[PDB]
């Protein structure tokens, strides 16, 4: 068995938000289209769209798919992430799985999961480990 | 805690789905916009959208949330589920719950959660446990 877990930080460059229901409360649906960009070990960029069900403005729940492009050392290629995520307190944080058959390149045949917690000024941690088969 | 798990079945009535990125394999992202009806006990509308990854036409992955608006009984107001799903061997089915705090009308402090497998003509049959 091979894994390879990586511990590291990405920073979102754009954010793009468009709501299509909106009630008195406050509460609201949205989709977000994302650009976030990735340097260390894991190198390169994601776009990612995120449907997302707000509560109020500082409470949501949000669910989509990030598309990754880039290389992990030698490993080069594109998966997808599969995302469901929290937004509580100020804070957006996220549980993912690579969709399974999605990875391109030197990235097929991976499984894989991890998770991330936003930090400040468009930056979060994040935790991924892929694993052979 | 007292319990009611109700089945049933919903029709979809409307169903719009745009690619936003295709690969030269068959693979695909797209969003879809979708409206359900729903007759019996729960009786109502949903307005749905989902994000969907494609591997090929046949294998598929799904997320979102549906926005039902109906009657469950006596009760009467809406709520959104959200739902992961998966479409496989031409059968969708998806596990979802209830969003905390989404509830409106009598169904606020409703909790819950089930689960849909896909029939076919539009229709798939569902089932909801409420607290």
């Amino acid at each position: 068995t091979k894994l390879q877990t990586i511990i590291g930080m990405f920073q979102i460059t754009a954010w793009d938000e468009t709501s299509y229901f909106e009630s008195d409360n406050g509460a609201k649906l949205t989709q977000a289209v994302i650009t976030q960009s990735y340097q260390g070990v894991l190198q390169g960029h994601s776009e990612i769209r995120y449907l997302m069900s707000y509560q109020d403005n500082a409470n949501a729940t949000f669910v989509g798919f990030e598309h990754f492009t880039g290389s992990l050392g030698d490993k080069k290629g594109s998966f997808i992430l599969q995302h469901k995520g929290l937004f509580a307190a100020g804070v957006a944080s996220s549980e993912f799985e690579l969709v399974e058959r999605s990875a391109t390149g030197d990235f097929v045949h991976l499984v894989g999961k991890g998770h991330f917690v936003s930090t400040e000024n468009g930056q979060a941690n994040y935790q991924i480990t892929l694993q052979d088969s």
